[PDB]
Protein backbone atom coordinates (compact mmCIF):
# COMPACT_ATOMS: atom_id res chain seq x y z
CA UNK A 1 0.00 0.00 0.00
CA UNK A 2 2.94 2.14 0.98
CA UNK A 3 5.28 2.64 -1.92
CA UNK A 4 9.36 2.40 -1.39
CA UNK A 5 12.44 2.70 -3.47
CA UNK A 6 15.85 0.91 -2.36
CA UNK A 7 18.09 3.96 -2.97
CA UNK A 8 18.75 7.27 -4.91
CA UNK A 9 22.41 7.44 -4.79
CA UNK A 10 24.10 10.93 -4.67
CA UNK A 11 26.66 11.81 -7.37
CA UNK A 12 29.98 12.11 -6.26
CA UNK A 13 31.66 15.53 -7.02
CA UNK A 14 35.23 16.72 -6.87
CA UNK A 15 34.75 19.45 -4.40
CA UNK A 16 30.91 18.48 -3.28
CA UNK A 17 28.58 21.57 -2.83
CA UNK A 18 27.26 21.71 0.81
CA UNK A 19 24.69 24.15 2.14
CA UNK A 20 22.41 25.30 5.28
CA UNK A 21 18.92 25.87 3.91
CA UNK A 22 17.23 28.70 5.63
CA UNK A 23 14.57 25.83 6.51
CA UNK A 24 17.42 24.58 8.75
CA UNK A 25 18.26 21.55 6.63
CA UNK A 26 22.09 20.05 5.79
CA UNK A 27 22.03 19.62 2.09
CA UNK A 28 24.55 18.10 -0.14
CA UNK A 29 23.22 19.42 -3.21
CA UNK A 30 24.37 18.72 -6.79
CA UNK A 31 22.60 19.49 -10.84
CA UNK A 32 23.13 16.81 -13.57
CA UNK A 33 21.98 17.13 -17.14
CA UNK A 34 22.02 15.03 -20.26
CA UNK A 35 19.77 14.91 -23.92
CA UNK A 36 16.09 15.80 -22.66
CA UNK A 37 16.79 15.93 -19.09
CA UNK A 38 17.61 18.38 -16.22
CA UNK A 39 17.61 17.93 -12.38
CA UNK A 40 18.72 19.06 -9.00
CA UNK A 41 19.01 16.26 -6.33
CA UNK A 42 20.22 16.58 -2.48
CA UNK A 43 21.28 14.37 0.16
CA UNK A 44 19.79 15.94 3.10
CA UNK A 45 20.17 15.94 6.97
CA UNK A 46 17.09 17.38 8.78
CA UNK A 47 17.83 18.40 12.69
CA UNK A 48 14.50 18.57 14.93
CA UNK A 49 12.14 20.88 13.80
CA UNK A 50 13.77 21.33 10.75
CA UNK A 51 11.86 22.01 7.35
CA UNK A 52 10.37 23.93 4.77
CA UNK A 53 6.84 25.89 5.47
CA UNK A 54 4.37 25.19 2.94
CA UNK A 55 5.19 25.90 -0.75
CA UNK A 56 4.23 24.95 -4.33
CA UNK A 57 6.64 24.43 -7.40
CA UNK A 58 5.83 25.71 -11.06
CA UNK A 59 9.61 24.54 -12.61
CA UNK A 60 9.47 20.89 -11.08
CA UNK A 61 7.95 17.76 -10.14
CA UNK A 62 9.57 16.43 -6.77
CA UNK A 63 10.34 13.39 -5.29
CA UNK A 64 11.05 12.89 -1.28
CA UNK A 65 12.72 9.71 0.03
CA UNK A 66 13.57 8.92 3.53
CA UNK A 67 15.51 6.58 4.53
CA UNK A 68 14.66 6.00 7.56
CA UNK A 69 11.17 7.32 7.96
CA UNK A 70 10.32 9.50 10.90
CA UNK A 71 9.83 12.90 8.83
CA UNK A 72 6.45 13.75 8.68
CA UNK A 73 5.35 15.39 5.28
CA UNK A 74 2.33 17.31 4.31
CA UNK A 75 0.46 17.28 0.73
CA UNK A 76 -2.84 18.68 -0.60
CA UNK A 77 -5.29 17.38 -2.55
CA UNK A 78 -6.02 21.03 -4.18
CA UNK A 79 -3.70 22.08 -7.27
CA UNK A 80 -2.62 25.52 -8.01
CA UNK A 81 -1.84 25.76 -11.52
CA UNK A 82 -1.52 29.96 -11.36
CA UNK A 83 1.45 31.01 -10.01
CA UNK A 84 0.35 34.26 -9.96
CA UNK A 85 -2.79 33.28 -7.39
CA UNK A 86 -1.24 32.54 -3.74
CA UNK A 87 -3.25 30.78 -1.85
CA UNK A 88 -3.96 33.62 1.09
CA UNK A 89 -6.49 34.42 3.10
CA UNK A 90 -6.67 37.54 1.46
CA UNK A 91 -7.49 36.57 -1.93
CA UNK A 92 -7.64 32.68 -3.82
CA UNK A 93 -7.95 31.27 -0.23
CA UNK A 94 -6.09 29.02 2.15
CA UNK A 95 -5.41 25.23 1.38
CA UNK A 96 -6.54 22.03 3.50
CA UNK A 97 -3.28 19.97 4.15
CA UNK A 98 -2.94 15.84 5.02
CA UNK A 99 0.07 14.62 6.81
CA UNK A 100 2.34 11.73 5.84
CA UNK A 101 4.66 9.76 9.01
CA UNK A 102 7.02 8.66 6.41
CA UNK A 103 8.57 5.07 6.75
CA UNK A 104 11.73 3.71 6.31
CA UNK A 105 12.78 4.06 1.97
CA UNK A 106 9.44 5.23 1.15
CA UNK A 107 9.38 7.09 -1.48
CA UNK A 108 6.52 10.39 -1.76
CA UNK A 109 5.93 11.89 -5.22
CA UNK A 110 4.65 15.21 -5.61
CA UNK A 111 3.84 16.68 -9.16
CA UNK A 112 4.16 20.52 -10.05
CA UNK A 113 1.21 22.69 -8.47
CA UNK A 114 0.29 20.56 -5.54
CA UNK A 115 1.16 22.43 -1.86
CA UNK A 116 3.95 20.46 0.51
CA UNK A 117 5.94 20.31 3.26
CA UNK A 118 7.38 18.67 5.58
CA UNK A 119 9.23 18.54 9.52
CA UNK A 120 11.47 16.09 11.72
CA UNK A 121 8.74 15.98 14.54
CA UNK A 122 11.49 13.91 16.38
CA UNK A 123 14.39 14.66 18.94
CA UNK A 124 16.94 13.47 16.55
CA UNK A 125 18.68 14.50 13.09
CA UNK A 126 16.87 12.33 10.11
CA UNK A 127 17.97 12.12 6.13
CA UNK A 128 16.24 12.81 3.85
CA UNK A 129 16.87 13.11 -0.33
CA UNK A 130 15.33 15.25 -2.73
CA UNK A 131 15.10 14.97 -6.58
CA UNK A 132 13.86 18.07 -8.19
CA UNK A 133 13.14 17.24 -11.90
CA UNK A 134 12.79 20.11 -15.00
CA UNK A 135 9.20 20.19 -16.06
CA UNK A 136 8.55 21.32 -20.21
CA UNK A 137 7.66 24.44 -18.90
CA UNK A 138 10.51 25.61 -16.26
CA UNK A 139 12.99 28.24 -17.86
CA UNK A 140 16.73 27.95 -18.67
CA UNK A 141 19.45 28.09 -15.36
CA UNK A 142 23.24 28.33 -15.75
CA UNK A 143 22.81 24.32 -14.68
CA UNK A 144 19.74 23.72 -16.87
CA UNK A 145 18.38 22.04 -13.67
CA UNK A 146 14.80 23.66 -13.21
CA UNK A 147 16.26 25.90 -10.95
CA UNK A 148 16.29 24.26 -7.52
CA UNK A 149 20.30 24.37 -7.09
CA UNK A 150 20.16 27.84 -8.34
CA UNK A 151 17.67 28.77 -5.48
CA UNK A 152 19.34 26.94 -2.70
CA UNK A 153 22.81 28.62 -3.63
CA UNK A 154 21.39 32.05 -3.92
CA UNK A 155 19.83 32.21 -0.81
CA UNK A 156 21.45 29.26 1.76
CA UNK A 157 24.74 30.02 3.29
CA UNK A 158 28.23 27.31 2.09
CA UNK A 159 28.72 24.82 5.10
CA UNK A 160 30.64 23.38 12.66
CA UNK A 161 27.46 24.90 11.12
CA UNK A 162 26.90 28.58 9.50
CA UNK A 163 24.45 31.05 11.05
CA UNK A 164 20.82 32.17 9.92
CA UNK A 165 20.16 35.42 9.78
CA UNK A 166 16.72 37.14 9.60
CA UNK A 167 17.32 38.41 5.60
CA UNK A 168 18.54 34.90 4.75
CA UNK A 169 15.16 33.56 6.32
CA UNK A 170 12.86 36.31 4.61
CA UNK A 171 14.93 35.87 1.26
CA UNK A 172 14.31 32.09 1.12
CA UNK A 173 10.07 33.33 0.81
CA UNK A 174 11.04 36.58 -0.99
CA UNK A 175 13.34 35.12 -3.53
CA UNK A 176 11.57 31.55 -4.03
CA UNK A 177 8.98 33.13 -7.17
CA UNK A 178 12.42 34.04 -8.93
CA UNK A 179 12.91 29.84 -9.14
CA UNK A 180 9.11 28.80 -9.78
CA UNK A 181 8.06 28.43 -6.30
CA UNK A 182 5.06 29.75 -4.01
CA UNK A 183 6.86 29.67 -0.34
CA UNK A 184 5.34 30.55 2.90
CA UNK A 185 6.87 32.72 5.56
CA UNK A 186 5.15 30.96 8.17
CA UNK A 187 3.21 27.83 8.55
CA UNK A 188 -0.41 28.25 8.72
CA UNK A 189 0.33 31.69 5.60
CA UNK A 190 -1.14 29.23 3.26
CA UNK A 191 -2.93 26.55 5.27
CA UNK A 192 -6.58 26.28 6.87
CA UNK A 193 -6.31 22.81 8.38
CA UNK A 194 -4.10 19.47 8.88
CA UNK A 195 -5.41 16.66 8.59
CA UNK A 196 -4.37 12.49 9.87
CA UNK A 197 -6.31 11.08 6.95
CA UNK A 198 -4.39 10.49 4.19
CA UNK A 199 -7.04 10.90 1.31
CA UNK A 200 -6.08 8.43 -1.96
CA UNK A 201 -5.85 11.45 -4.52
CA UNK A 202 -2.45 12.31 -2.38
CA UNK A 203 -1.58 7.93 -1.56
CA UNK A 204 -1.57 6.93 -5.56
CA UNK A 205 0.50 9.86 -6.80
CA UNK A 206 3.58 7.79 -8.16
CA UNK A 207 6.52 8.18 -11.04
CA UNK A 208 9.19 5.35 -10.71
CA UNK A 209 9.77 6.12 -14.55
CA UNK A 210 11.24 9.63 -14.21
CA UNK A 211 13.07 8.60 -11.16
CA UNK A 212 14.59 5.71 -12.70
CA UNK A 213 16.07 7.73 -15.82
CA UNK A 214 17.61 10.06 -13.35
CA UNK A 215 19.00 7.31 -11.23
CA UNK A 216 21.13 5.97 -14.34
CA UNK A 217 22.05 9.63 -15.23
CA UNK A 218 23.55 9.92 -11.72
CA UNK A 219 25.01 6.36 -11.66
CA UNK A 220 26.69 6.82 -15.16
CA UNK A 221 28.28 10.35 -13.62
CA UNK A 222 29.56 8.20 -10.92
CA UNK A 223 30.81 5.89 -13.55
CA UNK A 224 32.32 8.23 -15.26
CA UNK A 225 30.26 8.67 -18.24
CA UNK A 226 31.40 11.92 -20.44
CA UNK A 227 27.71 11.92 -22.32
CA UNK A 228 26.22 12.62 -19.02
CA UNK A 229 27.24 16.15 -16.98
CA UNK A 230 26.89 16.35 -12.84
CA UNK A 231 27.86 19.83 -11.64
CA UNK B 1 -21.63 30.67 21.32
CA UNK B 2 -19.67 33.67 20.47
CA UNK B 3 -18.72 35.46 23.76
CA UNK B 4 -17.98 39.26 23.23
CA UNK B 5 -16.97 41.78 25.09
CA UNK B 6 -17.10 46.04 25.24
CA UNK B 7 -13.83 47.09 26.12
CA UNK B 8 -10.37 46.19 28.51
CA UNK B 9 -8.89 49.42 29.02
CA UNK B 10 -5.40 49.41 29.71
CA UNK B 11 -3.89 50.85 32.49
CA UNK B 12 -1.82 54.50 32.28
CA UNK B 13 1.57 53.92 33.10
CA UNK B 14 3.90 56.74 34.07
CA UNK B 15 6.35 54.70 32.05
CA UNK B 16 4.98 51.98 29.81
CA UNK B 17 6.58 48.85 29.02
CA UNK B 18 7.21 48.59 25.51
CA UNK B 19 8.27 44.96 23.96
CA UNK B 20 8.74 43.53 20.51
CA UNK B 21 8.27 40.19 21.83
CA UNK B 22 10.36 37.02 19.80
CA UNK B 23 7.08 36.22 18.23
CA UNK B 24 6.70 39.21 16.57
CA UNK B 25 4.22 41.27 18.23
CA UNK B 26 4.08 44.45 19.66
CA UNK B 27 3.19 44.84 23.12
CA UNK B 28 1.82 47.66 25.50
CA UNK B 29 2.60 45.28 29.01
CA UNK B 30 1.78 46.70 32.68
CA UNK B 31 1.18 44.20 35.79
CA UNK B 32 -1.64 45.05 38.27
CA UNK B 33 -2.62 43.75 41.55
CA UNK B 34 -5.23 44.50 44.33
CA UNK B 35 -5.73 41.97 47.88
CA UNK B 36 -7.73 40.07 46.12
CA UNK B 37 -6.07 39.10 42.70
CA UNK B 38 -3.02 39.29 40.67
CA UNK B 39 -2.52 40.03 36.55
CA UNK B 40 -0.93 41.21 33.47
CA UNK B 41 -1.87 43.06 30.52
CA UNK B 42 -0.71 43.64 27.26
CA UNK B 43 -2.62 45.81 24.39
CA UNK B 44 -0.82 44.03 21.38
CA UNK B 45 -0.47 45.00 17.52
CA UNK B 46 0.05 42.01 15.67
CA UNK B 47 1.61 42.27 12.28
CA UNK B 48 1.02 39.65 9.32
CA UNK B 49 2.02 36.44 10.09
CA UNK B 50 2.56 37.39 14.18
CA UNK B 51 1.98 35.32 17.00
CA UNK B 52 3.83 32.46 19.52
CA UNK B 53 3.99 29.31 18.87
CA UNK B 54 1.08 26.49 20.07
CA UNK B 55 2.05 26.46 24.10
CA UNK B 56 0.50 25.27 27.70
CA UNK B 57 0.28 28.00 31.05
CA UNK B 58 0.42 26.84 34.42
CA UNK B 59 0.86 29.86 36.44
CA UNK B 60 -2.34 31.86 34.85
CA UNK B 61 -5.45 31.92 33.28
CA UNK B 62 -5.94 33.61 29.92
CA UNK B 63 -8.44 35.74 28.35
CA UNK B 64 -8.01 37.28 24.74
CA UNK B 65 -10.07 39.91 23.35
CA UNK B 66 -10.15 40.88 19.59
CA UNK B 67 -11.66 44.49 18.79
CA UNK B 68 -11.72 43.81 14.77
CA UNK B 69 -11.58 39.76 14.46
CA UNK B 70 -8.80 38.71 11.81
CA UNK B 71 -7.01 37.11 14.47
CA UNK B 72 -7.00 33.21 14.19
CA UNK B 73 -6.82 31.45 17.25
CA UNK B 74 -6.17 27.87 18.06
CA UNK B 75 -6.84 25.93 21.36
CA UNK B 76 -7.58 22.26 22.05
CA UNK B 77 -10.50 20.05 24.15
CA UNK B 78 -7.63 18.10 26.44
CA UNK B 79 -6.13 19.98 29.07
CA UNK B 80 -2.66 19.34 29.96
CA UNK B 81 -2.61 19.60 34.21
CA UNK B 82 1.53 18.10 34.38
CA UNK B 83 4.31 20.47 33.26
CA UNK B 84 6.95 17.85 33.21
CA UNK B 85 5.03 15.83 30.38
CA UNK B 86 5.42 17.58 27.28
CA UNK B 87 2.84 17.04 24.73
CA UNK B 88 5.29 15.68 21.71
CA UNK B 89 6.03 12.64 19.71
CA UNK B 90 7.96 10.01 21.72
CA UNK B 91 6.71 11.99 25.04
CA UNK B 92 3.16 12.46 26.13
CA UNK B 93 1.91 13.24 22.67
CA UNK B 94 1.02 15.92 20.34
CA UNK B 95 -2.40 17.58 20.43
CA UNK B 96 -5.13 18.08 18.29
CA UNK B 97 -5.97 21.90 17.85
CA UNK B 98 -9.42 23.53 16.60
CA UNK B 99 -9.39 27.09 15.19
CA UNK B 100 -11.44 29.93 15.83
CA UNK B 101 -11.80 32.98 13.04
CA UNK B 102 -12.46 35.62 15.74
CA UNK B 103 -15.40 37.88 15.50
CA UNK B 104 -15.13 41.90 16.22
CA UNK B 105 -14.72 42.02 20.29
CA UNK B 106 -15.39 38.48 20.63
CA UNK B 107 -13.46 37.69 24.08
CA UNK B 108 -12.17 34.21 24.40
CA UNK B 109 -11.56 32.44 27.78
CA UNK B 110 -8.48 29.61 27.94
CA UNK B 111 -7.62 28.07 31.47
CA UNK B 112 -4.59 27.00 32.54
CA UNK B 113 -3.20 23.82 31.33
CA UNK B 114 -4.95 23.72 27.81
CA UNK B 115 -3.27 24.33 24.38
CA UNK B 116 -3.46 27.79 22.58
CA UNK B 117 -1.98 29.81 20.50
CA UNK B 118 -3.03 32.46 17.55
CA UNK B 119 -1.57 34.23 14.50
CA UNK B 120 -2.96 37.02 12.27
CA UNK B 121 -2.92 35.19 8.85
CA UNK B 122 -4.21 38.36 6.77
CA UNK B 123 -2.09 40.92 5.38
CA UNK B 124 -2.54 44.04 7.70
CA UNK B 125 -1.68 44.48 11.80
CA UNK B 126 -4.26 43.81 13.59
CA UNK B 127 -4.85 44.58 17.38
CA UNK B 128 -5.27 42.21 20.07
CA UNK B 129 -5.48 42.47 24.13
CA UNK B 130 -4.48 39.78 26.63
CA UNK B 131 -5.19 39.27 30.18
CA UNK B 132 -3.39 36.73 31.82
CA UNK B 133 -4.45 36.27 35.66
CA UNK B 134 -2.32 34.34 38.34
CA UNK B 135 -3.95 31.32 39.34
CA UNK B 136 -4.27 29.60 42.66
CA UNK B 137 -0.57 27.48 42.23
CA UNK B 138 1.40 30.67 40.67
CA UNK B 139 4.45 31.43 42.80
CA UNK B 140 5.68 35.11 44.05
CA UNK B 141 7.25 37.24 41.20
CA UNK B 142 8.10 40.61 41.76
CA UNK B 143 5.42 42.03 40.28
CA UNK B 144 2.83 39.64 41.73
CA UNK B 145 1.32 39.02 38.42
CA UNK B 146 1.74 35.24 38.20
CA UNK B 147 5.07 35.53 35.61
CA UNK B 148 3.56 36.68 32.33
CA UNK B 149 4.94 39.92 32.24
CA UNK B 150 8.00 39.16 33.77
CA UNK B 151 8.71 36.32 31.01
CA UNK B 152 8.07 38.86 28.18
CA UNK B 153 10.20 41.73 29.98
CA UNK B 154 13.19 38.93 30.42
CA UNK B 155 12.84 37.24 26.85
CA UNK B 156 11.80 40.12 24.57
CA UNK B 157 14.02 43.62 23.76
CA UNK B 158 12.57 46.57 24.62
CA UNK B 159 10.86 48.97 22.03
CA UNK B 160 12.80 52.65 21.78
CA UNK B 161 12.10 53.71 18.81
CA UNK B 162 8.41 52.50 17.12
CA UNK B 163 9.74 53.57 13.60
CA UNK B 164 12.89 51.73 13.97
CA UNK B 165 11.78 48.21 15.61
CA UNK B 166 14.26 46.12 17.40
CA UNK B 167 16.14 43.01 15.08
CA UNK B 168 15.09 40.14 16.85
CA UNK B 169 18.43 37.50 17.44
CA UNK B 170 18.41 33.85 17.05
CA UNK B 171 19.11 33.35 20.45
CA UNK B 172 16.24 35.73 21.76
CA UNK B 173 14.07 33.63 19.83
CA UNK B 174 15.42 29.93 20.98
CA UNK B 175 14.98 32.00 24.65
CA UNK B 176 11.06 32.48 23.61
CA UNK B 177 11.05 28.41 24.40
CA UNK B 178 13.69 27.50 26.53
CA UNK B 179 13.09 30.24 28.76
CA UNK B 180 9.33 29.53 29.54
CA UNK B 181 8.88 26.87 31.91
CA UNK B 182 10.52 29.28 34.39
CA UNK B 183 7.43 31.09 34.21
CA UNK B 184 5.03 28.65 34.04
CA UNK B 185 4.88 28.19 29.82
CA UNK B 186 5.75 25.18 28.02
CA UNK B 187 6.49 27.38 24.35
CA UNK B 188 7.00 25.10 21.22
CA UNK B 189 9.60 26.40 18.75
CA UNK B 190 7.97 25.87 16.17
CA UNK B 191 4.04 25.19 14.35
CA UNK B 192 4.01 21.30 14.56
CA UNK B 193 6.31 20.48 17.38
CA UNK B 194 2.92 19.83 20.07
CA UNK B 195 0.37 19.57 16.92
CA UNK B 196 -0.97 16.66 15.51
CA UNK B 197 -3.38 17.91 13.57
CA UNK B 198 -5.42 21.54 13.06
CA UNK B 199 -9.54 21.45 12.23
CA UNK B 200 -11.83 24.40 11.17
CA UNK B 201 -14.43 22.55 13.22
CA UNK B 202 -14.70 24.01 16.74
CA UNK B 203 -16.29 21.41 19.52
CA UNK B 204 -18.41 23.02 21.90
CA UNK B 205 -16.61 22.46 24.48
CA UNK B 206 -14.15 25.26 23.88
CA UNK B 207 -16.72 27.59 22.33
CA UNK B 208 -18.70 27.30 26.36
CA UNK B 209 -15.42 28.60 28.20
CA UNK B 210 -15.58 31.84 29.89
CA UNK B 211 -15.12 33.62 33.05
CA UNK B 212 -16.86 37.15 33.23
CA UNK B 213 -16.61 37.49 36.70
CA UNK B 214 -12.74 37.56 37.17
CA UNK B 215 -12.20 39.73 33.90
CA UNK B 216 -14.83 42.44 35.30
CA UNK B 217 -13.14 42.20 38.89
CA UNK B 218 -9.37 42.99 37.12
CA UNK B 219 -11.10 45.76 34.45
CA UNK B 220 -12.26 47.88 37.80
CA UNK B 221 -8.56 47.00 39.45
CA UNK B 222 -7.38 48.71 35.80
CA UNK B 223 -10.40 51.60 36.04
CA UNK B 224 -9.25 52.46 39.90
CA UNK B 225 -5.87 52.67 39.03
CA UNK B 226 -6.06 54.78 36.44
CA UNK B 227 -8.38 57.29 38.51
CA UNK B 228 -5.21 57.28 40.92
CA UNK B 229 -6.99 55.08 43.88
CA UNK B 230 -3.76 54.14 45.74
CA UNK B 231 -5.37 50.98 46.66
CA UNK B 232 -4.44 49.08 43.61
CA UNK B 233 -0.86 49.19 41.93
CA UNK B 234 -0.51 48.92 37.66
CA UNK B 235 3.56 49.23 37.32
ZN1 LIG C 1 9.21 21.34 -2.54
ZN1 LIG D 1 25.43 24.69 -19.93
ZN1 LIG E 1 -0.93 31.93 26.17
Amino acid sequence: EIHTFDDIPMPKLADPLLIYTPANEIFDIASCSAKDIGFAIAHAQIPPGGGPMPHIHYFINEWFWTPEGGIELFHSTKQYPNMDELPVVGGAGRGDLYSIQSEPKQLIYSPNHYMHGFVNPTDKTLPIVFVWMRNEVAPDFPYHDGGMREYFQAVGPRINLPELTNAQRAAFASEAPKYGINQSSYFMEYVNTISDKLPAQIAKLKNDKDLERMVEVIEAFNRGDKSVTCS
